[PDB]
């Protein structure tokens, strides 16, 4: 196996395939075949593959090498460097200028594959749209809940919309985007680690994303990268049951002003229960916090609100996470009563909605 | 006690006086800042009983004298969290301190200013003034080589040595050494003291980059640094420091000069395949050429060759590549000078253009 490739063509692929990797699971599979260098990394649940066209002379074959070490060496070489690689006995030689490295290998035959599977649902969308969908909701996924089905993100197709849902059983995020195709009605749960890799492969370019979903797998193809993940089992909750039935009380406020006010008030909230009380009244919002030491914060903001007066308590971190994810000018808070969930949206778009539960203070 | 002060006029002082505060105070009031309004000035003080920082703020709006203490982290976070250019009005009400700005209001718990501790009184024996850039350079050149929590407590800090008209800093962790020496345009007694590492970092960070000169006063057991509105005081480390003179190699006659970034990048690549614990790399030096090799227990191998300026006898030497990279990162120079003797002697490293800072690293066999 021999190839010679510019650093610039090798670096982004290596970065992508090597990022998550950690004995042969800590190596990248390199294969020279059909005019192409393929690089693959896996943790047995998901797999990233990059293809790189070889325009210089090359020789076929495959091996595996320590991913981090190989990435670090390539990244450490100067801009414009050419990287020549070849196999020698049990080692992989890497030469660039007068820099030389000999790395250990494990056999390509020992490198594990995901089980074969069949595509049942397929669609295309812009990368920016997938990016928006994941970024809108990803912060609301559980991390290591014993309900495994929450440690990931629902991807749902309905009509012409691709929708993401994430919840940790305390708060929820949902985002729907039209993608201009007639889609079957379907949903799957992508594990949180898979969601992070998928997000990270979105380069910021114009190449559309192609998505393939099977009964137990999802695949995303963008440019010369192919990501594959296993899916999570279990019944994901229904966001329509979490969204309030009819949140007819509508408050609108500047997103950054609201964020700042909540973050200041939070300073004098209980460290155990970092909650704040909201008093909504005609065109005014009052936020208060207090703690065991009898310390007290109060913030008063102008808002647009016509509706009955009410008081409701929230976890401040959940509201700040939402406001930070919206990145908007104005927010709409849609209220029911003092003991029911609140829905929050960008005042200028219904494309994403967030649900937070009231908090006993 | 009443004052009304622009947010920004409070933030830099608050940053400074919060630095001494230890994570788990020995007394409740050690988690607080002392606030005093007197003769047109707000003073703020934070301490950990070993060192103290005081900041002064001129009060141009109406004020009322008095003193109290408030929780440092909460008061800072409130001031920082208020909007750009906010006016911050503070007044003492019972054992609460009220803070208001716009339509934001906060009530903080206080502790009596009478309980706020002071450092022991002392007399200044050695004093000098210098540009704050000179002090910044001295500390930044050497700080990375101080020990961290060594039982050899005299290493957990930095020596400050006065001689003639020069101020010198030295730091070592008992493995590698950094020294920097700068003239300061004032005749000084021959003296040296050890500043504890926490104090060194506080001192470094009180230097804002501006044109205010720094006045240093050294006592038998204490040091004080005054710049602008800020006054820092620390105990000294009561120990004996090693002599840096004895570790500098004698008459190193084989000087290698190379571009700093080129040399740094070659070592950084070679380091990838060095032993993770002991980090040894080998240099082979020859006419205008350097070869660096590394290998690890998995028998992986790196080799770098680069052009350098070198006319000495051919030799080999090994070093800890982590120590050499730390030096190159501290130097941030155009060209570096490695002053070599032989395979069983230390190396002295300097900016090729300046003898002000020098670093010594020990040889390794492989
Ligand atoms: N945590 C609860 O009691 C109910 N609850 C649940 C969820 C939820 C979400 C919100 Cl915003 C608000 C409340 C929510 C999602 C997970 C559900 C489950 O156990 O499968 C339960
Ligand atoms: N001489 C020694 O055993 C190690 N050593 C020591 C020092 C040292 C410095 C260098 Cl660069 C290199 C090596 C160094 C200074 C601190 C000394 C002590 O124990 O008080 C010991
Ligand atoms: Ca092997
Ligand atoms: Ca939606
Ligand atoms: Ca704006
Ligand atoms: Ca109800
Ligand atoms: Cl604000
Ligand atoms: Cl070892």
């Amino acid at each position: 196996m021999k190839f010679t490739v510019e650093r610039e063509h090798l670096l982004k692929p290596l970065q992508q395939v090597s990022g998550p990797l950690g004995p042969i699971l800590g190596n990248l599979l390199l294969q020279v075949a059909d005019g192409t260098l393929s690089l693959t990394g896996t943790d047995l649940e998901m797999e990233m593959v990059a293809r790189v066209a070889l325009v210089q002379p090359h020789e076929p074959g495959a091996t595996t090498v320590p991913a981090r070490k190989f990435f670090d060496i390539c990244r450490g070489l100067p801009e414009g460097a050419e990287i020549a690689v070849q196999l020698e006995g049990e080692r992989m030689l890497v030469r660039s200028g007068r820099s030389r490295f000999s790395l250990s290998t494990l056999p390509a035959a020992d490198f594990p594959n995901l089980d074969d599977w069949q595509s049942e649902v397929e669609f295309t969308l812009p990368q920016a749209t997938m990016k928006r969908l994941i970024e809108a909701t990803q912060f609301s996924m559980a991390h290591q809940d014993v309900r495994y089905y929450l440690n990931g993100m629902l991807f749902e197709t309905e009509g012409e919309e691709l929708r993401t849902v994430a919840t940790d059983g305390h708060r929820l995020a949902v985002c729907s985007m039209p993608i201009g195709q007639s889609l079957p009605s379907h949903s799957v749960i992508v594990p949180r680690k898979g969601v992070i890799e998928l997000m990270r492969m979105l380069d910021g370019g114009d190449n559309p994303l192609r998505v393939q979903i099977g009964s137990n797998n999802i695949r995303a193809h963008v440019g010369d990268f192919i990501f594959t993940s296993k899916l999570v089992d279990g019944r994901f909750p229904d966001y329509r049951r979490v969204l309030p039935k009819n949140p007819d009380k509508h408050l609108e406020a500047g997103c950054d002003l609201l964020k700042q006010a909540f973050a200041r008030a939070a300073i004098l909230s209980n460290e155990k229960f970092r909650g704040v009380r909201l008093y909504v009244s005609e065109n005014q919002l009052k936020i208060t916090a207090n703690n065991p030491e009898q310390e007290e914060a109060e913030e008063i903001l102008d808002v647009t609100y016509s509706g009955a007066e009410m008081e409701i308590g929230f976890n401040v971190s959940y509201v700040l996470d939402v406001l930070n994810a919206l990145k908007c000018e104005n927010v709409r808070m849609m209220l029911t009563d003092s003991v029911s969930s609140v829905q929050i949206e960008d005042a200028a778009s219904q494309s994403a909605a967030y649900v937070v539960m009231p908090m006993r203070l």
